[PDB]
């Protein structure tokens, strides 16, 4: 009868570096760049573990950890624990450690056992802090009680090509999983349905007692690497029962998302996509979904402001969103997210544009296809997206053409 | 040495019914009415107070009060009784009466003494809260004190044509007022600047134990209308010493506000014309500002949408100011003023509008020189401010052409 | 899988006078009385429903409740719209009403149907806000759903002598209502237990839509009282399906607690009563219990002390429970409950006494099984508990031997 | 004529050690070593920074400072950015800087310049978060700005023979500092008064400018040890002006406390008294004061307890002040201070205790003149300060008996 939620604990391992992501991390780690326009990435898999009913979070922290660890002071400071609400920030450091970092990600939650036991929660839900994608913990946690799993692992139901890039997880018809398989050049495919392949989200259901005792043989273990992925469940697929659970049957999706959503974002192209196609007429991830709310860091703030209507400027927004504190003064924008605080001057001009918060545009200046970090300050009449190798040669820029800016970058220029 | 406010609480009466703005405060009295984009009215003395370091505040309500008390439990919510800060919000009802309303403005104060004197402050800040304006009450505070005044007033300085539908202070060269004049033809000039007028704020300061023995005369006096304006004040010009304060002396003014900034918007022309001139690219109030902020309520909201950009239709907004949670779906606003939540949808176009939260713009409706009401629907193909005769039938149409739009007008039509 | 609380919303009647408190609820509802050294009696209700689960919680006050509406506002304040939770004090007002009064226990929720319905809950909870009990409503919610019952009731089962003062149902092998009788003089058994009767807790669930409906049925029938126990409900026993719930199978009871806890204080002996029962060795309410926390409005307050230790007099507190901000100045205490902020001078004597916040006993006064309302000051060697026929005519004395001392009636007093 | 507490920041040092009060701080940092009841040290200062009207306050700890952090995250958390409000908490770590530690009280502020100035207070209000006092800040800034003195130091008036163990400010007849000398032996007295001497408090008041400066000429002398005593204070006081607050002067007293009230608890001995002293019938620190109030982080709690009275055991507290959510089941306690959460159960006895939250006291113990530890648990019998000599061979001892008493200490026992 009663929501096993309740009897769980939400521990979200943030400690990703984000290395593909570039400068975009070079002063923050990965779970606390910002996403969609107001949140942090952090901020979702806190949202569904909220929206589930886990009332006991834990956020383990380490690589350039002082941006999400204000974050997560002022976001996230409503939990009060005379009401059994717990939200605990553990910053890998000198507790009882007095050695630098954690090894790994099993080490992220062995060092904090001490915290853990006191609350006693009856189920541990282990959750990577660097992915958007929505979803409702309380099916996970019936699949792992009703089937007697050792572990229960959230999976994606990926096209096998696409699956070569991921930890695939080999499952039988009884979705057991009989091996697993870092990065295999042909996926396994599901029995059935041989077209696609389970993809692991990095997201881990135990008993707590289990979980405590496998942590504790795993610290005692010199040949372990101390992480989930690598040490702990491959063991567990070996000589104990893993279960595979479906995104798909616990994804929570909106009347206006076409498919389980779902994004890694762990590369700059993949970044700005994501951020962009929010500026379609049909996005993929319906950000106006009220029945699955994401909780973030928001202060009051001034509305969005368009100025300027005459023959050679007008301050105006096309196939974009914009957020508070933005004024748009005499400049055009088209296909782009501007984030809170952003100040765009007159006669500059911005295309498929991810710009983030507090973000100013001197006069003239025109940008395509850009990343713009946080706080950067365009100087005047500089253009972007015109010259590749110029825009190459001043600014990180893929492949496939997006530039990311940072402010250092700018700091170098005059040419 | 210490500073004056913190023996100070400020006392807001909030029962006007704002008669003027007709079905505008049929539903919720005229503090309460939004303003600005976020704010309400009432917010800007509330935030005074707070700004100018007043600890405690009480709100005196009565007319249609839901809406405004709702409004101040949900965000005038941080204040701590064990941090010596109060915040009370004080309806007519019953109470240590029982049967019917308040007497007036006195009598909003008289009724709940007993919550008064356990604070006991040596300075009382009487205030109404229906005005746009911000001020330092603390320059008040110590001219008061300084004076030796029984009561300072708060007075604007007015060139005289204009001074003449205002409380009127006939003052002397000390700045000591001989007399008060409700709405004289021809105003007494300021001495030796016979160009402008004192107009009364409705803004008083007393020593507490005063105010209290004041309070209580009108109280037994049975041929009093229990008000400040009429009875109480008249009273101390005469026999005791009435002093005015120059808003000039205490206004916050901004560095890209041209002069201090005071609206009573008490007609439906003042009160859209008050938030047009917020489109304007130098605005008379800066809602920028962050050196005196106003706060309010305000929830998490997404940002706003421009969407569609086809030759038939495009989502945009020039010269215009646009809340969180609007989504311009194919709809060209200009001039325009929305605040939070508003859906305007393909084809529809908005001119000089003011357009309270929650509303929802039907396909191909176009709309000019209009104030529509909060949550109101507009229907598919509506027109506005097209043929005037139709417009004054339909709906409130000012001596100027600015049409009030309310759901039971929508409702009316189709015939 | 899924909650039910997560779609159902509170109801909480508290518009509930309790005569038979009499002077107790003079300047008070019942459900703003205190209750065991901290918390409010309404408390335990909206605890239940935050511990439930419920996110969305509507209490119905009459206009006599300022004390009331003033401790749900500073104590369950911390509920955000943005994350699915609300929490609405629904005073009887002019709002689109006109009338200023609750017809009936039916009527404070039909009144209001405007705020539920945008909701659009699931399931209302419709809950007594008079009662000290904690329970899991998500129990109640899944019997509801399961049963298929028009309305499940939340019964006590006693011994059917002491079921001669509630409302009782009549129920057959599968525990379905089939009669409701208002205080039989000789209620009906169970079937296999003729010993014991169900009496009816007032919780109530339904489905919110036939709720609604039936809400508006009783509102034209002008038969009707407008009340659940009296109208709704018969009416359902009769026409449709009825269910009882049973609160053995749902109360929250922890380790130390002995049977399953609910209590009424209608009468001034049971109030005094059940206070004092906490003071025990092993109450029957252990209010020591973590896992079901009560929430209340609380302040920092200073630890209580014990002062003075010589041949005369000693401050110290024997087989009694006492609250923050207590300062026991000489004063014996024994099997006595102090709320919060109490203060008891040198040669003062108390025993059996409950003693509301921030009362003050003067030197060598000695009191004897009262009840000491909140605030109250005793004078200096006042004597109660001693002379049963003086106690009388000077206070409120129960049959029983217990006097509620009310300032009203100290200050009467020099005899 | 605006209270310069709006233009300030409190900028508190809070990277202490505490190395003489030995196992108490072996885990914490002394500012969040408990204090009073409730609060811990760090509280005051913070307390008087929020009651002198500053609302900025920066707080510089020493990286692992694990439960100090948290103690702030929690109770420090209601300033609100969009007031101009805020509490940054920073911690010796690798942003900007990279040295894992902070080389001084003066390098602590350098390195958080990045954070000082975009807030641009006019002022810095330099704070010892390791003191326990109460202090109205806003006197010694008017006196800074009135005084025009690049530094102003808070002192205390203390006879000279105790003045040995602090920094000694020589004064003259005009208060300003000619010297300044660490620890002296035979200290300098104050002209028309050479009975006392100035002991600097570790407060300085600076303009923000003037202190920016400063700090970047001694982080670019490698001569300094990047303190603010050592280093920056001599400096300023042979080149440029330095001027003497005294404490008296601006210290908030009670109408209870017969002079100025100042403990450093630097010692075992310090911390027990200053912590016993407080179950004195007049304390010299009055705890009840509600005008200048002491903030800190506080949870609902429970009452207290105290159960049984037979003629083997009586649980109560005699001259002792005992905190919330303490259960005193046939416990003797006399003249002790309990903090929340302690449980002494059937038998036992304190006298001279002080016992920090959380403390279990098994049956038959008998503890005399300790402090017992957060959280330790005492085994059932165990006697302490009845032999001296096992006592110090257990337990760390004071000369003058005084045992503190850790889990650790316990752990080790057999005899």
């Amino acid at each position: 009868v009663q929501p096993l939620a309740r009897d769980a604990m939400a521990y979200v391992l943030a400690g990703g570096r984000g290395s593909r992501l570039k400068e975009l991390t070079d002063r923050r780690a990965k779970p606390a760049v910002y996403f969609g326009g107001k949140a942090r990435i952090i901020d979702f898999a806190l949202s569904n573990a909220l929206n589930s009913g886990i009332r006991r979070i834990g956020v383990a922290t380490q690589y350039k950890a002082h941006d999400l660890i204000r974050h997560l002071q002022r976001g996230w400071d409503f939990f009060r624990p005379e009401r059994n609400e717990s939200f605990d920030i553990l910053p890998a450091s000198q507790r009882v450690s007095e050695t630098q970092w954690y090894e790994g990600t099993a080490d992220a939650v062995y060092q904090n056992i001490d915290i853990i036991e006191p609350y006693a929660p009856e189920y541990m839900v282990i959750l990577a802090g660097d992915h958007i994608y929505k979803m409702d913990y309380e099916y996970m946690l019936q699949q792992h009680v009703d089937s007697g799993a050792d572990v229960t692992i959230g999976c994606l139901e990926v096209p096998r090509m696409e699956a070569t890039g991921f930890g695939v997880m080999h499952v039988n018809e009884k979705d057991e999983i009989i091996d697993f398989i870092e990065k295999p050049a042909d996926p396994p495919g599901i029995p059935g349905n041989e077209g696609f392949a389970l993809a692991s989200m990095g997201i881990y259901v135990f008993h707590t007692k289990f979980l405590m005792e496998a942590l504790r043989r795993d610290a005692a273990d010199p040949t372990s690497s101390r992480d989930f992925g690598k040490d702990i469940i491959p063991y567990i697929v070996e000589h104990g029962k893993a279960v595979a659970h479906r995104f798909a049957d616990s994804c929570v999706r909106s009347d206006f998302e076409h498919e389980p959503y779902w994004r890694d974002v762990g590369t700059i192209d993949a970044y700005w996509q994501a951020n962009i196609d929010l500026t379609d007429v049909v996005p993929d991830l319906d950000i106006y979904d009220k029945s699955w709310p994401i909780w973030t860091y928001a202060e009051i703030t001034p509305p969005a402001k368009f100025v300027h209507d005459d023959e050679d400027r007008r301050g105006s927004a096309v196939s974009s969103v914009v957020s508070g504190d933005c004024i748009i003064s005499g400049a055009a924008l088209n296909r782009s997210l501007l984030f809170t605080g952003v100040r765009a001057n007159s006669y500059s001009r911005l295309e498929n544009a991810v710009v983030l918060p507090s973000v100013k545009i001197g006069r003239h200046a025109q940008l395509s296809n850009v990343v713009i970090d946080h706080g950067v300050v365009i100087p005047e009449g500089l253009i972007v997206g015109e010259d590749p190798e110029l825009d190459a040669k001043r600014f990180r820029r893929t492949e496939s053409g997006i530039c990311l800016i940072t402010q250092s970058m700018i700091d170098k220029l005059d040419l």
